């Protein structure tokens, strides 16, 4: 049950993160990319990783050359990694330690892709049978309902799915989907209904047919708020056409374990598909929550997906620190962080489908490294998670890319592409100019374009500042073969042990978030008053003449 | 033609941005909100204002008080806002001058919703008979199109519109359709391609036959490289179909001034909509841009757009600055930015169909303020641009709001919520709900939570730490009546004012992008490279070794 102190308390405690402070002061802020590029012809492969997928067998390479690291850059921060106990933690996760430390809590989704059935045990029981059980059951699901074994209530094939559910209950499922659009069932409408704004049930239910639409509702406990309420939503249109309740059965399954409210609602016991308490929302879609991926894509490309973040485990698990890729990442995003004072952390695809893969690192990034508490309870003495963001490109490109080349921020960025589309529109043109973004953007980041290249060009002398790039902005390029389902789980176990790597240094709990109570306690406080005649003033002065100024808006006493 | 040299060098350089370092370090930076509001019933009051909008006869409330605001702090920004000359620089764009010092031209796109036809003119010559010309040709071609006058080349109504171009030419058109959705017509579906990735295009052709889909080629020179790539495949797709290139003109509209190139395009030159060289794309979704917008929801709507920004252009150039909304809002930014250091800027609206707002506003602010030159052509000593993110709540709070209420980063943030639905489910259950999570969300960031609280609520004394809410989390929120198409007209126009102040007091030009050259002329040369055998080395390192790799993944020569 209890276990061991912590290894160490504040990050900058650490002898090496005070070598890094030393090695920063005096050669790490002086280095400037084109400078050491013209002086090391090896700099690329120096600072470049492959990863095989052995699932689709392609590589993934990972090319961080154009970071603000030397040789002895990496030493030190490899050190830190060490000495921050980085695969201690890592190994304890794999075990299946309580590491969540906070909740007294395993963390264990590398246990649902855990494709090779290797021995996984929480609380010394055995995991891997439970896992495997859940994954059956979507195996079969999904089956039925592509199919069109399952009908709906008038015996219709079923061809709208409707996921309902907040977080990381939403935001994989969403991206997944998107990203692995090729791979998805032609005659099937996905709808993801998350926001507690009724206009996004609204418009869902709009466009479809109570006959042939099956809802998700993703809850563990089928008791969240902005859930049950949509879920409510959903039911009661549902019903205003299939009258019988027992109509539920054909048309609501529960992504959840709580038996008693799932049937309480008029789900059958049988179409609950349940995931742990070790299973982080915003570490969920490899479990139950990712039904949805499976429905539409089949659950042969979900099981691909699964296995290629367990490729990504595997590398994560077995690597030494020098070649391991998502520690690099993560002790990257320290070094800018916390020695050159980024308080942000661009991740741009250079793929369309991918769109909403930067809102879905956002979460696992901010929900778990947003911390300030060690693992000793102190207050940290460094900053923690970056404001992480993104658009894909080229439109981030034409969005914001000017502030990234010439605004007064450092800004460490990822660019992602796949070397083969999905799409080869025009006998592969849109592609080979995509790749000449994806290419062009990081070398013009790094080396700029001096004023002398400026007037040489021509331009006004008067002008040459203004069309100046000062260069020196760092980039991480990853380029994969293909987006395949395997392709992308790897792609996002990196993301995740990235994360991992960020926690581990600074010793927060990368696994909790008690950050989000407050405003669920007072929210529900203030749905009371709005629904009370005469209630409300009980806050601050803004919060109160808000309050009262939305009541007479919204004609409430 | 030429004019006064400017009225300052460097922000840093003026009396009052001297004076407000000084606040700063004695009292600035030690301000508690909750104690402020503990201290001053009348807080809310102070720092409040009321915007009437006399298009939809309502009004917008604009609450700063949760600001790090007192009267003083207050009068020292409006004292540095009157030392930069901010009145001035906002006369001289609204006189037509050429405030644009890098390119030489006029600012604009407050012309464009001169819904009032007051004089206004460029170098001497009225434009308001040119604006005017195109809104009346856009009206009628809208009305043909929704009408069903306006038929395909098989004599079927057109119900599909493909809109093709980048940046400011897809972002508004996007977020500005999205949000205002319910008033869109029901038969119509609108597909936006911006990406040169194939697979934008291909999704959006895959699901439109050519007998009934209309495409709008947004560029202004009708040359950009990647519009003009999709635009010719959105043709070769038709031809397929159509065969006859006659049948090009009923299927095809340039918004655009290049009648050659539009014309040699196939486009009938009596379909082009023209917007001016003083139309920024990203201040252009008011001029021909719109024309998606007009399309969806018809013209008179469309002028009722124009028109909401119009009262807020009027606000913004009549009002004194201490009353002065988006003045104030763009003094706040250049605070927090340049004396607390925040590097970013939350915008999250509180309402679904605004789900695309936060990146339209990140172009908005980051290509114009991403800046470091001033006018006199220094470089700035201070930080500007601040990286603009968002994502609609509440599905925003279930992703990042723990780091919002738990990180170390301060991070300005607006909060913007109608206070009636446009679909008020459930007996406006829905709407109560999310209203109490945007009144929460500011008071919950304000007032945090003590630990003396958290141990009152029966926490382990060893997680007390991980449960207190520092609190004295900034915010400012926006209460508008209801999102009809001239409430989102003032509130874009309050954050285009808003970026208009931040960069009158950094002295920088928010209306060029020269940032966005370089990344053109290499991708431009790599591209060359990509299709030329053999070709590909002159890089350095990291660029050489990518391209080399993406040439072996991808098979060329
Ligand atoms: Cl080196
Ligand atoms: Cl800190
Ligand atoms: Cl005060
Ligand atoms: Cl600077
Ligand atoms: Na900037
Ligand atoms: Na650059
Ligand atoms: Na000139
Ligand atoms: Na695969
Ligand atoms: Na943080
Ligand atoms: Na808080
Ligand atoms: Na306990
Ligand atoms: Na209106």
């Amino acid at each position: 049950p209890l276990g061991s102190m912590p290894g160490f308390s504040q990050a900058t405690e650490l002898g090496a993160w005070k070598e890094l402070q030393e090695h920063h002061n005096s050669l790490g802020r002086n280095i400037v990319l084109k400078e050491y590029f013209e002086k090391d012809p090896q700099r690329f492969e120096k600072f470049s990783r492959t990863f095989a997928n052995p699932v689709d067998n392609t590589e993934i390479l990972f090319d961080f050359s154009k970071n603000f690291l030397t040789e002895e850059t990496l030493a030190l921060l490899v050190k830190l990694a060490r000495e921050a106990g980085v695969e201690e933690l890592r190994d304890a996760m794999f075990k299946g330690d309580p590491i969540n430390f906070t909740e007294d809590r395993a963390v264990y989704h590398v246990a649902l892709r855990n494709v090779t059935n290797e021995p996984m045990q929480v609380n010394g029981k055995s995991v891997v049978e439970d896992v495997n059980s859940v994954l059956e059951h979507m195996k079969e699901f999904t089956e039925q309902v592509r199919s069109g074994e399952w009908k709906g209530y008038t015996g219709k094939k079923i061809t709208t799915i409707i996921n309902i559910g907040i977080g990381g209950s939403d935001l994989g499922p969403v991206m997944v989907t998107e990203a692995l659009k090729p791979y998805g069932a032609e005659d099937m409408t996905l709808h993801f209904v998350s926001n507690i704004d009724g206009s996004h049930i609204a418009e869902a239910l709009k466009h479809s047919d109570p006959e042939t639409t099956l809802f998700l509702i993703a809850s563990k406990t089928f008791t969240t708020a902005e859930t049950t309420t949509n879920a409510n939503s959903a039911k009661k249109w549902f019903l205003e056409s299939a009258k019988d309740e027992a109509h539920i059965a054909k048309h609501f399954v529960a992504l959840s374990t709580n038996e008693e409210e799932v049937t309480k609602f008029g789900i059958d016991k049988k179409n609950m598909f349940g995931f742990a308490s070790w299973v982080g929302g915003r570490y969920s879609v490899w479990s139950a929550i990712g039904l949805s991926v499976a429905l539409y894509i089949g659950f042969d490309n979900f099981h691909q997906f699964l296995a290629g973040a367990h490729a990504m485990d595997k590398h994560f698990r077995e690597t030494p620190l020098e070649q391991n890729i998502p520690v690099l990442g993560g002790l990257l995003s320290v070094w800018y962080s916390d020695f050159f004072g980024a308080q942000t952390h661009l991740v741009a695809p250079f793929d369309q489908y991918l769109h909403r893969f930067p809102a879905y690192l956002q979460q696992l990034s901010m929900e778990s490294n947003g911390k300030a508490i060690t693992r000793t309870g102190e207050y940290v003495k460094y900053t923690t998670g970056p404001i992480l963001f993104g658009e894909p490109a080229t439109n981030a490109q034409h969005s914001f890319f000017q502030l990234l080349h010439q605004g007064t921020k450092l800004i460490p960025s990822d660019f992602i592409m796949a070397a083969e589309s999905h799409n080869p529109v025009e006998g592969g043109k849109h592609q080979r100019m995509l790749a000449s973004n994806f290419l062009a953007q990081s070398e013009a980041l790094m080396v700029g374009k001096t004023p002398e290249q400026v007037k040489t060009e021509g331009a006004p002398d008067n002008l040459v500042p203004h069309k100046t790039f000062l260069g020196n902005r760092p980039t991480t390029s990853i380029l994969a073969q293909k987006i395949t389902p395997s392709t992308l789980g790897a792609l996002i176990a990196y993301y995740e042990h990235l994360t991992f790597t960020e926690g581990a240094v600074w010793n927060i709990n990368s696994f909790d978030q008690w950050g989000v109570e407050l405003g669920k306690v007072l929210a529900k406080k203030i749905q009371k008053e709005l629904e009370t005649p005469g209630a409300g003033g009980d806050h601050d002065a803004s919060t109160s003449g808000l309050l009262l100024a939305f009541k007479k808006k919204a004609n409430l006493a």
